[PDB]
């Protein structure tokens, strides 16, 4: 019969495509590396056509290296990189523009008219969200501003606009559908998560044709199929969506009130599960949308953080000092300390909670004794300051201070990083054995969606704490050592010039 | 309707070309896949990861061009030659691994044969050689090394099947089980002149005819394939050709003594001789290739087992380099390789020589030869190699070429170019598409079903980019030829069988 | 005898020199050494390494051209400037490593002497000003840390000493036990007026005047060393003076109004004021320098701390390059630095802003950011700082510079060379020989036993390589300058006092 | 006066070393100087850069460790063998570059020797072998190379010497122009019975017997040197013996049957045969020793040309090792070789070959064959190659060998040390200072002055700081070693006689 279920995973850096059973185990892992592009210094775009390539071609990929067939294909699940936004010609199914990911500045003129108007008391009411350059809202009306006559085609629904999810639902269906999600809307800052349905003044404010919008559904549930040829007859049913965040919260089944989770991946993104009501921020936190234990709504307060592995993929690419990304880990255990060096990885803003779309990365505390080494060190240590410093945005906001932070992600695999996480926050952190719970949770979001699995007490018991560390450092020392981050992190700021 | 696809199954990778009606390469998509070595000259690929790569390549660049399934008029083939794969029927999974025609484990096998006196039968029959490179062997290999195999096999629950056979059987979903003339003269289980399988050879290595598939023109529609798309949307396998045969073929070397060399991750000069099977005396061999309709014809073949391959042991193992094109310029950093000589031996001998017993050299090391004078002379191996099967080749041929026809990978190196013609003391002429294996198996798919009507459609087609001029006088030539020779002298029978 | 030796101990390594009487080089040899960081900020060296390279070297380049011991009509002497050294004048013990003038150490002592109101004087009596870079402190740190030292220094047990000193006194096997002025100005313990020590400042820092060596003169037979072969065989040091000075001398710049800026270790320009001790506004010192005789002079310095060290801290340190000529390769590899700054100030700032808790920094780093750009960056920085320097020059100078003299090992670099003029809107003088630090010290020694008659000769000698000038517009320069100025003030007082 | 120095001029670097009554080392220098190879089978050093470094590594070691002259009780010396140097008498000048004893440019001259039925004569006469190695035939070449030398050095104009002659030359300003019985017997230019210089190889090498120096005794007051300092300070120079021999005798091989295994730029193997010389009727080279008061002895020796030398070569020239300790690392890696082997020839042979015409060769290469499994097989070369003298040695000297006393830096290898046990089937034993040599020469200055009045002193100075036993089957190890046999065999005579 069915008995898989396939979660696509649309990442910032590579896509990928996993296949499970229903005893929820992977068979199969593909991947392919797709190219970054910064046509100025702070800005990124993707090509959604490889994008689209990579996605299509290692879905092929972990099937046919597994001897699998189309009919055993339960439904397609689809996780996806948050923000990035593409907007296409509705005959073509062709990009009038590259897509403009998630961490691109270049909208921050922009969102200063924002600001200037006062609408940072609504926008923040009405989205959860925050004034950045970081979301959709802001790039849409980009590319419409720069596109020609793209406002006129837009409203008269010429154009498109589509998240990740979207983009590739689309070309998926043929052009059939043109849906999105809770979770994807509620990034764009144009989605009232009230009202839970667009937001006329945000519409109104950016200008944008209304005419553009996919439409909004819920994460667990059919939209459509596919075919990827095989026998006739065939077509795969897709059912699941969730901005990767998001799925990875489900995946790790943190799906009651007060649970958080830790995801290093490009950047480091931890959010807490506030239930069936929307808590607001103090602390320079985000309101946003999870998934309930049933793929309902539910709220959630996340903190985001725009350089996390990228650091170490700018290290081995970049600047070509490590030449494997565990070799981090190899390079940075030749030192004790970082000799009082400071790395500020602020290479597209700050974003949390420093919202800081001016600041720019930067080193501090060389001496001519500073080697690689302590630069490697350094580089990964920010990642750890990072979260403690989001970490104690939620107390704050929450009241709650975690007992053991439970993480995900590729980087989670080093163990400098891990403990070393520990020690600077001076609490426990476990680890899975499955670290690619991103992927797990689409697929469970869309099994459930087509009875593959019943409920989520199926997979209960699954997720395991392959390792729990605990912090084996002073006080004194965790905090002088958060002291100096403190200060580089200043000094990084408001680098970038507005006019 | 508007386009022509390759599938290109390498060595080292698969890759897919998007080709339109004027012969344009639109796109491109190449992936690579393990090789593995069990033991030292033993090389065996994974069939699930080449099935695997070329799937997801296929897929990529259509997905990245924006190209529906629909609007492609066929689908060609090309695939290295002699790699055997046997898998079950009913499951479609494989009891061994593929195993390479680099492979050298079939040495023993070889040996009883020689005894046999099987040898003139062989050469006569198939026009090959007692080598370990065929894969009759390797059938038998695989079977006298899978247990209760043979039953099932004469039984017929296992099919036979070199990589084009594998190929479009799994796009077929099991469907058709088919093969090629260019690759059935190639499993030395197969009659060169009757046109079909030799039952003494299947006698002889006691293979069951019950596991071989159905041998066909190498253009013709053999089926369709279902990559999804719009529905009813079914697509054409009309092409399928042995890349060595393919690569002749995209050359429009379709007449009676024409001839071109392929660099490769070895190296595949062939010569068209025409409607007429020409025998060697000279440790060359006697073809299958295609005819300007995609008819048999036959050629003359020296096959050099190293080429770029080489230049990837040197990059990957040896981590001498950073790039294959850094070669030429690590090469050029040096005059000469300081006396020393390289004989990529790696996987036997080869053409002309047939020793694989044969093991990778070098020689003539003082205590100043640095890398680039290392790297200098792996180039170099390639070009010796080369004009040791040239010389072969007009010997057997009677002909003398005026110029050396090229293509493949490697030709894009200057450096290997110009020293290929030196040493050789002939032009060179360099396509601007180096490319021209893909191409040869989309012309063979498109004659198929008339995306093309003639092959001198596609003659305006070709391009020289560049002819290359001897810069040597025949001292030089001769004597860099010299210590060539005396090395692989050296380098034969190091491994032991006894 | 119909050679001179100049003796050149730097900062990274020792050298030595041989010249014919035509002021051509002979031979050379060269000798790295070890630099000690036993803390962030602290820099030293050891005594006796430094002697010891700088030994072989001389005996190397002396051997390894078979010319003879019986040849060498004299010893010329240059030095790096601060590095302090106090060994016991009983053993010929140091009692503490070699503190270099990087060093941060004394830090807080500077701080006290702030507290306690002495800038004027010390601005007026050594033209030096408040900052580790000098002596004074780095003795009296020393004297504080090591036990009963000051008793011994009373009672002429200790030693005191700048290197041209400890050289001097190791190859007189302990009988000379003296100094120059362009060195002593910088001790921050010496009167650049009453050209004698300051019993206000010794004073002030608590340092017995019997551990301190006599001051002479640049040029004049000072002693003689024996170094073996044909018995009897002797050798005269007839010239002595910091590295810098001894450029500046080697350059000729020789009448009032002469500037060149020097590229090694850091970088530091000085200019000529001959006679005239002009007294710096703009963050410069007021040095010693030698008219065309060895005679005293002023000048004017910009000292820049980092500037070869960066190139060799990407080297060994970073490892970003396999050769520090590599260093142009890649630098051309691209076009900018994509946004980059780097501020150098591994060892504190220095001019002229004079901040030892800055500590090194890189800026406006993007994910497109890359090595080359960084390597470029640090180039970059060096061409910067130096303007920042000539800037506060023609400030307190008066004078405005058409042309640069330029030497040392980094103006090799054609492109760190080319970049420097755009930035500065100047040409740019580069020499045949950038050795000319070792030229300085042969010159001087030479006058003083008479190789050579005067200067005049020497002049002929001076010839231009090449001449760099400004690519870019005058605009491009002043917006790539104000990114480096802020980078700058993004780096001060880094570190926690 | 509580120190000795000694001066080791190596063939890749010059040391400098001080010890004291305890013979401790103190302090160390060490400076390289460049190799050059004008021709791919052709060393020549610069006399200058010698002793430029010879030198400054003296005064070095002196002014870093505080120590004045008055505190040295003398200076000994040991040197590579058998460099040769000729220079002007007069000025001190050479004629031409020191020609190292692993140069082969004279092969032509040793062929015209044994075309000359000389074979018999030399080596009953010389304990040698005709090879370009010694001496001998490079001074010849000299001498034949440049216009007007034979004349001068016969009208008294030039000396001749090797490296120890030459530097108490130097050190003396013309004033001693000595040698010792070690030295003087690699020249293949003296007696070794007659204790003088053989009149009949002068005849025949044709070489003025004016230009020779005086030979004299391992361990006596040759002269004195003035290294400046305080006034009136001579140091007296007492003690010389090849580098070679200089470990025997450091190491205590005093008496007959006592031998060691050297491990530097080549290996050298060598036994004490105590009074008498044993002729080799197995290959290697009868020789000249010390006994127990630096007396004339005799000595069997096995000459290996390249050891750690070979680790230079990867890490400079392959570029393949970070520092030439990483060979460990990297060699440590694998388990083995893959069936590859190194045949580090790069000066052609040696004992017990004695093949000027062989270079260097790597056989067995494989596609999966990496970086490693060289670097690996770069290490057992030594190993077998040690196997290879050792046993000659045993046949020649009717010993069977329990244990081997090893040294040389390359010892600090334990791979390497653990493998050769292996091999051997034999335990290692490491000293616990491996400057052996130095000390050779420093405990020969030192008895030459009463530094020491005998050994016996220094008995239990010497220390094994490790034993390795074998852990390989004989089989295999047998194995392993008949690899090497093959590839020994492959890489000789590989250069042409003209």
């Amino acid at each position: 019969e069915k008995k898989y279920i396939v979660a696509l995973d649309q990442g910032t850096t590579s896509s990928r495509a996993v296949v499970m059973d229903h005893d929820a185990n992977i068979i199969s892992v593909s991947q392919r590396e797709f190219e970054q592009i910064y046509p100025k210094p702070g800005w990124v775009e993707h090509d959604p056509m490889e994008i689209w390539a990579t996605q299509s071609s290692t879905l092929v990929e972990v099937l046919t290296k597994a001897d699998i067939s189309s009919d055993q294909i339960a439904a397609i699940g689809i996780t996806n990189q948050r923000e990035t936004t593409i907007v296409w010609e509705k005959e073509t199914g062709k990009p009038i523009y590259n897509a403009i990911v998630w961490q691109c500045r270049r909208t921050a003129e922009i969102c200063e008219h924002l600001k200037r108007d006062g609408l940072e008391d609504y926008i923040r009411s009405n989205t959860g969200l925050v004034i950045d350059p970081y979301f959709s809202g802001t790039k849409v009306k980009w590319i419409l501003d720069h596109v020609e006559g793209s406002r006129e085609r837009a409203r008269r629904g010429e154009l498109l606009f589509g998240t990740v999810d979207t983009w590739l639902i689309w070309k998926m269906t043929q052009g059939r559908v043109h849906v999105t999600d809770y979770t994807n809307a509620s990034r764009t800052m144009l989605f009232n998560i009230h009202t839970l349905d667009w937001d006329d003044k945000m519409l109104e404010v950016l200008d944008i044709p209304r005419e553009m919008l996919p439409e909004v559904r819920r994460s667990s549930e059919v939209y459509g199929q596919t075919n990827i040829g095989g026998k006739g007859g065939t077509r795969i049913p897709i059912s699941g969506i969730a901005g990767d965040q998001q799925a990875a919260l489900f995946g790790q089944l943190c799906v009651k009130e007060g649970m958080a989770k830790n995801t290093y991946g490009t950047g480091c993104f931890m959010l807490m599960n506030t239930g069936e009501k929307a808590v607001k921020s103090e602390n320079g936190l985000l309101t946003t949308i999870a998934c309930g234990p049933t793929g309902e709504v539910n709220y959630a307060l996340e903190g985001a953080v725009f350089m996390a592995g990228a650091s170490i993929q700018w290290l081995r690419d970049e600047m070509k000092l490590i030449n494997d990304a565990y070799d981090s880990e190899y390079f940075a255990t030749k030192v004790q300390n970082t000799n009082g060096v400071y790395v500020v990885p602020a290479f597209t803003g700050l974003g949390a909670p420093y919202w800081d779309p001016y600041a720019r990365g930067a080193i501090f505390g060389l001496t001519r004794g500073v080697n690689a080494n302590h630069i490697i060190r350094a580089t990964l240590e920010s990642i750890a300051y990072q979260t403690r410093d989001v970490l104690e945005a939620m107390q704050a906001d929450s009241g709650i201070r975690l007992h053991a932070l439970r993480v995900d992600g590729g980087a989670v695999a080093n163990n400098f990083l891990m403990q070393f996480q520990s020690d600077i926050l001076g609490t426990r952190v476990e680890r899975p054995e499955v670290r690619e719970v991103t992927a797990l949770g689409a697929a469970y979001l869309a099994g459930l969606a087509v009875g593959f699995w019943q409920n989520l007490d199926e997979l209960q018991e699954k997720a395991v704490i392959e390792r729990e560390f605990r912090p084996g450092i002073e006080t004194t020392e965790r905090n002088y050592r958060y002291a100096g981050w403190k200060k580089a992190v200043k000094r990084a700021m408001a680098w970038e010039e507005h006019d």
